[PDB]
């Protein structure tokens, strides 16, 4: 009958014989174990070695598999995704569905995972009460059998399905058989931009509950206006036989202290003409001066819910952590405990490079710590309810959570084709209702979300009202269909820009500043997604935080996103590499679009992470004279674990430093008076650097963790001294093909046919492998490429503008190349015109002045045609012969930084191994730039001026011809790119031009100068 | 929802119609046990959605109703909003759980009296004159059921109509009801007689209350 | 499948293969007839004499009935309530449920009406287009079979259940 029905092609059937959803249960039989949250003997894990077979369709499954283990089957670990064991390929597709859009039908070729487990059940479990099995995550649908007999069916990949097995089990050995379908009608609601995988990918467990049981419970906390008094209100529901002697005690614990308690018989107040719930009771406990919960200080109490007899004999106990906090939207602001929030948030998919979409404690804890260490206070569960441990950890470490229903229909045309259809309302309701029923007691959850990218349909409106109806404690948000519809309490656009309107028809993304004040609008604005961190990105991130700070109603947003969705593959030798869309044979695919992380799949930071930590700082700084003004952006806590380290350096040389403890109240100010700074009698720029240090370890950080920093230029003393003139004067050696300049061991050569420095010699040895030439291009970034492909060009992307204008294949044409012997130097003048198909793109006018001290002063003046697309950069490159261990520079650093992403970088003297000057982006592009650099040192070379540079063993050309990082080979010598000017990287999104006007190279005429010498 | 022809006739002869979903859970304890249970939302929604999709073009339909005597549950709320979302042209009314919940655009009590308060716990039937002016209340009041016409009845009918006329916001009501639900039985001689509850062997029954 | 599933004791199955609801259709092929609201050749009444048998439970319904008329069955007029024909009793209850309140379950003794009809279909409806059957009201749930093959299932006594019979029909007798 199971093959006959095809429930996996019926959106009307989303479960069979499935128990109601409810908050996390453990069925403790001792109230103390409940209080302390110790393991419970009534909740057994079924995780571990299971038997697995793969089949191309459910019709291909043999009927014997219900009765006997299959010999051809293997033994695999559960939980797991079966794509992660090599049974089939994972598919990466963004928008377009991984299957043909023919609702409600799926392909007849429907990969089918048959899982089985022979396991033991004790006698005690079967003489009394109720034995249920819980599947926390099954992708995407499944039928369940126990000892040959059919139990039930379930959908929704991301919420627990629970089945009563009491009537199916026997003492001793038992066998489960689980038929998991890759594709079902649920897939239509699971079109998240992520790897499409399947199987039993979350925990499986058995729970024993008494016959008379707690079947549900809800905890609410309400406050007076100043938060000095709370009422905890706990509503408890039982199943079983209703008897007079039945009682519930809800008791509230702070550590080992019981702060409050209440006990009542069942039978709530009269509700309507037929009475009340005889199977319910509401307990109300008064709490004076409650410790409030926030992400800053996650104060938790323990609620123990005891079901017992009048006389005091326990039946069972459940429990949860309670955070006393109010979430309300008042007067257009989202308030926590009466204070306006500034969401420093991130989107976080559940992703692991080895285990796929299986989650474990270690990884979750690792994620939380990195998040907090980098100044995040919020996470969006993009785009499904998470592993249940996640909320628990968020409660305990303190993050604000957006809990999001598992509904995404992005690939539909138009996006709301299902969500407007009343026939898909049942399947949608269950994905929202079952989330609320499960997660509503977690204080970390502050906002409910109706899903993502499903357009705006009437079903959203119904479910919005439903949530507001059952849970008035939390705002409901939803971005779809324009981000400000009647199904959202919060204007929550994705990738809406700061100042720039993008007025799309029907779904405009307004400038977020403009959006707030549209006629009639009053709601707060928090971006559900912003700052697409794909490859070398996060350009313009500071612009967001400047606006968030200035506008009370701009209350932050969630970065897209936390971690790259790269997956580990292995080569012939056996070494791992990071893989994206299309690397498992999967087609069609959206390639590197699965990697948008602030961190790599192994949780190593991208350079952008540091930019986020800095902009997301909690202490603001202003300098007047010798006074640092510190302002706190904390809402609740004092800076009771903070000192300020100040430091003054002259072009990187330390002159003074000190420490002052920070004692600033939430939203408050502290003035720090620096001691007399010693005026240096030496040319240079004085810089002030302050760093906020946490001297003590926390649950989330180590002692000496730096949480904030800032810099200022203090006094500058410009160099008025002429260098001591030299005896020697360089000699010019004119040839047919060459101008050679000699001075001591040093020699320069200008090729008269190309017009460039073709070679330099120090003593005997050659310094160049490639001549010094102008460069106007870069290995295109993900943002430069957007959605452009080889077989579907987007002529709007920066890369295509560059290609079509001939930037990548323009040829230097020599207009001029003269030599002149001066009094104490040799002067080489040049002029080039870069042309493509008769159009002059660029003109470079240079002079090289080689003086008697062996220094070469290079002066570059570039004309850029007003009607050519603005170039990626205006600089020079060459390939040096030298491979040295270290790079030393006076500029912004130490990490990679670009004109629109340099706020986190500090001006100082930095020294790193060459390998740190390369950023290993999985899709290779221009990388490792450092800006505002006054001096660069590499081997015997030193460059001086005011430039940006990158330095690496990889040419711009190899970076742009290579698709994966691991396929890069180190070239001979070191590619040096020195830019006078470099275009922003953008990232407001990654599918249109996103580089802001003020970071484009549009001036038409550009000037830079460099001195080159041996030291 | 009625036989489709009823709406056509009302369109053409001229009657205002309250079109009502086929949802009644009166015998539940308490009355909202189903309608507050999310597992019953699917079944409930199809009873509301499929009504609106069918009858939304009839001009005679001026008010949608979410059903009757099913208490007030969160499912009413979702469905209220569903209708308001798909058809802003018509008010949505529903009596359950006190006649003035958030699932109704109209205070629509049943058998609320003119001057006499009946202060039942949780679900009081206030005097309709009094109901209109309860703190914060602004809605119109039309009784979904009044003047129970059972047997020799309709005493005090004039009192309703005097109040309906004097109070702009008391905008009338629906008598309970049009036609006796008596069925024809035939005796030993084959002579027709009027039958109510209990006359078909039916037990437990509620006797003449079908009339 | 049909009897093992017990779709009538499941609030999650309220229909199987039912067509989407919609305002009244007549599929006129002449604009003037549509304007005047005159009859339409594309909408046929199947009201009249059908065949009917009563059963104490769905378990008691013989499998032969899907393939052939039951000889003991009577000819009755449809539409009708089978209590008005005297097959069992109509029950009058006000508030209290006519059955034991135990959701989602109903009594095992569940009176089953077995209605059948033999009818012809116009030549042209089989070659081209879509032919659906509409049941304006069925109390309280039903399974539908056309020519021995199962079509679908319906709930809600008071709204039309509709099913595509396009692939079920044959020339001559259905
Ligand atoms: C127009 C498309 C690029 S949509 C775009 O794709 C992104 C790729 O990372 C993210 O998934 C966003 O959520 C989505 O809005
Ligand atoms: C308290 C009960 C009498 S309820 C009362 O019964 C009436 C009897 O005809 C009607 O059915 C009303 O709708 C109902 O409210
Ligand atoms: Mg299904
Ligand atoms: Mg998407
Ligand atoms: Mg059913
Ligand atoms: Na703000
Ligand atoms: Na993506
Ligand atoms: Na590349
Ligand atoms: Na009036
Ligand atoms: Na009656």
């Amino acid at each position: 009958v199971v093959l006959q029905r095809r429930d996996w092609e019926n959106p009307g059937v989303t479960q069979l014989n499935r128990l109601a959803a409810h908050p996390p249960f453990a069925s403790w039989r001792n109230s103390e174990e409940a209080r302390t949250d110790r393991p419970s003997q009534q909740l057994r894990s079924l995780n571990g070695e299971w038997r697995f077979a793969w089949f191309p369709a459910p019709e291909a499954v043999p009927e014997s598999w219900l009765e006997c283990d299959l010999p051809e089957a293997d033994t695999v670990v559960v939980p797991s995704n079966w794509q992660m064991h090599g049974y089939d390929a994972p598919i990466y597709t963004n928008v377009t569905y991984p299957i043909t859009v023919n609702p409600p039908f799926v392909p007849t070729e429907n990969p089918t995972g048959c899982y089985s487990l022979t396991f033991n059940v004790d006698e005690s479990w079967l003489q009394e009460g109720q034995t249920r099995i819980i599947f926390d995550g099954v992708n995407s649908a499944f039928h369940l059998w126990c000892n040959g007999r059919w139990v039930g069916y379930g959908q929704d990949s991301r919420l627990p399905s629970e089945f009563d097995l009491s009537a199916f089990l026997r003492a001793g050995e038992n066998r489960l058989a689980v038929m998991v379908l890759r594709w079902s009608d649920g897939s239509y609601l699971e079109d998240q931009d992520m790897w499409r995988m399947s199987g039993i990918f979350r925990d499986v467990s058995l729970l024993h509950k008494p016959t008379t049981q707690i079947s549900d419970f809800h905890v609410a906390t309400r406050f007076n206006d100043d938060f000095s008094r709370a009422v905890l209100e706990a509503e408890v529901q039982m199943c079983g036989e209703l008897r007079d002697y039945l009682r519930v005690t809800v008791s509230l614990w702070q550590g080992e202290t019981q702060v409050a308690s209440g006990t009542a018989p069942f039978g709530g107040e009269i509700i309507d003409e037929r009475g009340g719930y005889a199977d319910r009771v509401t307990l109300r406990l008064n709490v004076e001066n409650p410790k409030l919960w926030s992400a800053e200080i996650p104060n938790l109490y323990r609620a123990v819910v005891e079901l017992h007899t009048a006389d005091g004999t326990l039946i069972e106990a459940e429990a949860c952590d309670v955070g006393f906090r109010e979430v309300r939207i008042e007067n257009g602001l989202l308030l926590l405990n009466g204070k306006p929030l500034l969401i420093r948030g991130v989107n976080r998919h559940e992703h692991h490079p080895l285990h796929g979409q299986v989650m474990d404690e270690q990884t979750m804890v690792q994620d939380i710590l990195l998040m907090k260490q980098n100044n995040f206070n919020a996470v969006r569960c993009s785009h499904y309810p998470n592993h249940p441990l996640w909320y628990t950890l968020c409660d305990r470490y303190g993050l604000y959570v957006v809990d999001e229903a598992n509904i995404e229909t992005h690939g539909m045309v138009p996006m709301n084709r299902l969500t407007d259809d009343p026939r898909w309302l049942p399947a949608m309701s269950e994905r929202v209702t079952r989330m609320v029923q499960r997660d509503r007691n977690h204080p970390s959850v502050i906002i409910w979300s109706l899903g993502t990218e499903s357009g705006h349909g009437a079903n959203h409106d119904a479910l919005y009202r439903w949530i507001k109806s059952v849970d008035p404690s939390r705002p409901v948000q939803y971005e779809g269909g324009g981000a400000d519809t009647t199904a959202t309490d919060i204007i929550c656009p994705m990738y809406a820009r700061v100042d720039e309107d993008q007025p799309f028809p029907a779904v405009p993304k307004w400038s977020i500043k403009k959006w707030l004040s549209l006629p009639g609008e009053t709601r707060p604005l928090i971006l559900c997604e912003y700052a697409h961190a794909m490859g070398n990105s996060l350009g313009g991130f500071a612009k967001y935080w400047q606006a968030f700070r200035q506008y009370p109603r701009l209350q932050g947003g969630f970065v897209w996103d936390w971690v790259d969705q790269s997956l580990i593959k292995y080569d012939e030798n056996g070494n791992p590499w990071s893989a994206y869309g299309g690397d498992f044979g999967d087609t069609p695919n959206d390639r590197q679009f699965c990697m948008n992380g602030l961190v790599f799949a192994d949780r190593t930071p991208h350079p952008a992470l540091t930019e986020a930590k800095h902009q997301q700082q909690f202490f603001q700084f202003r300098l007047s004279g010798q006074t640092i003004e510190v302002t706190s952006e904390y809402l609740f806590r004092h800076s009771d674990n903070e000192l300020l380290h100040w430091m003054v350096a002259l072009d990187g040389k330390p002159l003074a430093s000190g420490e002052v403890p920070l004692d600033v109240a939430p939203q408050g100010k502290q003035l720090i008076e620096l001691p007399e700074l010693p005026q240096p009698e030496s040319a240079g720029q004085l810089w002030l650097t302050v760093r906020v240090v946490q001297p003590n370890a926390t649950a989330w950080s180590e002692a000496g963790h730096i949480s904030a920093w800032q810099q200022w230029r203090l006094a500058e003393n410009l160099s008025v001294t002429l260098p001591a003139a030299s005896h020697a004067i360089p000699h010019l050696t004119t040839s047919e093909m060459d101008f050679c300049i000699e001075l001591g061991n040093k020699r320069w050569q200008f090729n008269r046919q190309s017009g460039f420095l073709s070679q330099m010699w120090i003593g005997d040895k050659k310094q160049l492998l490639t001549p010094l030439r102008d460069q106007f291009t870069r290995a295109p970034l993900d943002n430069d490429i957007g959605v452009s492909e080889a077989t579907r060009i987007d002529p709007n992307a920066w890369v295509e503008r560059w290609k079509a204008a001939g930037h990548y294949q323009a040829e230097a044409a020599l207009l001029q190349c003269t030599a002149d012997t001066l009094a104490d130097a040799v002067l080489i003048t040049t002029a080039h015109a870069w042309q493509h198909q008769g159009k002059t793109l660029f003109i470079s006018r240079k002079t090289y002045r080689i003086d008697g001290s062996g220094q070469m002063a290079i002066t570059v003046d570039v004309e850029v045609a007003s009607d050519t697309p603005h170039p990626a950069r205006i600089g020079l490159n060459c390939q040096l012969a030298q491979v040295a261990e270290r790079v030393n520079w006076l500029g912004l650093g130490p990490q990679e930084n670009y004109p629109d992403r340099l706020t986190a970088a500090c001006f100082d003297r930095w020294d790193l191994p060459l390998s740190d000057m390369y950023t290993p982006y999985v899709f290779p592009s221009e990388n490792g730039l450092r800006c505002g650099t006054r001096e660069l040192n590499y081997g015997p070379h030193q460059w001086r001026g005011d430039f940006q540079f990158n330095i690496s063993r990889y040419s711009q050309q190899q970076l742009m011809e290579t698709s994966h990082r691991h396929l890069l080979h180190a070239e001979e010598g070191t590619w040096l790119n020195i830019d006078g000017f470099h275009m922003g990287i953008g990232g407001d999104d990654s599918w249109s031009p996103s580089v802001s006007a003020e970071f484009q190279l549009s001036a038409g005429r550009y000037h830079y100068q460099l001195v080159w010498c041996q030291k």
